[PDB]
């Protein structure tokens, strides 16, 4: 319901004040991102949500913080991950300046996802992924 709806805003104001770089659009840099990659743990704005949603749900889960209801598990996945561990992680690879096509299929980004789940429901992660793989696009 309401209250339910409206402890998850303040979760995420929290955690926008906690790390600032929540406050940005992960993949354009604008600021109050109001959307979110659920399965990265990422924030975005309005359109960058949009060019996601053309990924596919394989690649990308799409949440409106202003207007959807965000699962308990969901909640989870922004609380592990943030836009600063992703943006590390897509960096540490040399895949950051990718375009999202090519970026999200990457097996660094691929990886990312496998790593920030295995956080979520506390099970080991994968093995870590050699560098020079990273910029491989996955099947
Ligand atoms: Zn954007």
């Amino acid at each position: 319901g309401s209250h339910m709806n409206a402890a998850a805003v303040e979760f995420i104001n929290r955690l926008k004040k906690e790390d600032e770089s929540n406050n940005k659009c992960f993949d354009c840099g604008i600021s109050n991102p109001d959307w979110v990659s659920v399965n990265h743990g990422i924030f975005l704005c309005i359109n960058c949500s949009g060019v996601h949603r053309s990924l596919g749900v394989h690649i990308s889960i799409v949440r409106s913080i202003k207007m959807d209801i965000f699962t308990d598990e969901q909640l989870k996945y922004i609380d592990k991950g943030g836009n600063k561990k992703c943006q590390t992680y897509l960096e540490n690879y040399g895949i950051s300046d990718f375009i999202p096509e090519r970026k999200y299929r990457t097996k660094a980004a691929d990886h990312y996802r496998k790593i920030l789940r295995s956080i979520v429901h506390n099970v080991d992660p994968p093995a870590p992924l050699p560098l020079d793989e990273g910029k491989s696009l996955i099947n």
